[PDB]
């Protein structure tokens, strides 16, 4: 079903990931952690505390996909565990669906905070708005290993 993802998306707001590798992504999607450059992480921070759910939707550059979306679960912090980058704090996120998204199927999603450009394009941190990334996280093929119960109960 699609019930608990619409819940979990339900005002939220969403933001576009562009990562140089797949294995930080592969680095992510294990180890439930993301890091960005200071001024995307101040905005995370800020988008963190307002809203019910703050959602990083991830593309590889060059891949032509998008590679999965996920929650955040905290604001940036530093002094944890280490992670080994491939080259600021470190959020922790819940993935909802790791499973990829061709280009070509968000064709007719443009982003509104973006001049109405598609959605998949922007630059690493751009904001997309909450009905074009609604509909974006919504076209992603199900990921039925995922259960939203334990998310649903963070927010
Ligand atoms: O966001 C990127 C970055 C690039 C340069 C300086 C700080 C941060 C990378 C780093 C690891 C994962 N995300
Ligand atoms: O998407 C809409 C928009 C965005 C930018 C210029 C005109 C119209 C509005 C913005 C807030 C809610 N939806």
């Amino acid at each position: 079903g699609t019930s608990k993802l619409k819940y979990v998306l339900q005002d939220a707001r969403f933001f576009l990931i562009k990562s140089n590798n797949h294995e930080n992504v592969s680095l992510a999607k294990a180890k439930g952690v993301w890091s960005t450059l200071p001024v995307n992480e101040k905005k995370l921070n800020l988008a963190f505390r307002s809203a019910r759910s703050v959602i990083l939707i991830f593309s590889v550059r060059e891949s032509g996909k998008f590679q999965g979306f996920a929650r955040l679960s905290s604001e940036s912090h530093h002094g944890g565990s280490p992670i080994h980058w491939v080259l600021g704090g470190v959020f922790k996120i819940d993935w909802i669906c790791r499973r990829e998204l061709p280009f070509t199927k968000s064709a007719h999603l443009t982003n509104p905070w973006n001049e109405h450009k598609p959605v998949k394009i922007g630059r690493d941190g751009q904001e997309i708005e909450l009905e074009c990334g609604t509909q974006l996280c919504l076209l992603f093929p199900p990921d039925e290993s995922i259960d939203l119960y334990q998310v649903i109960h963070k927010m």
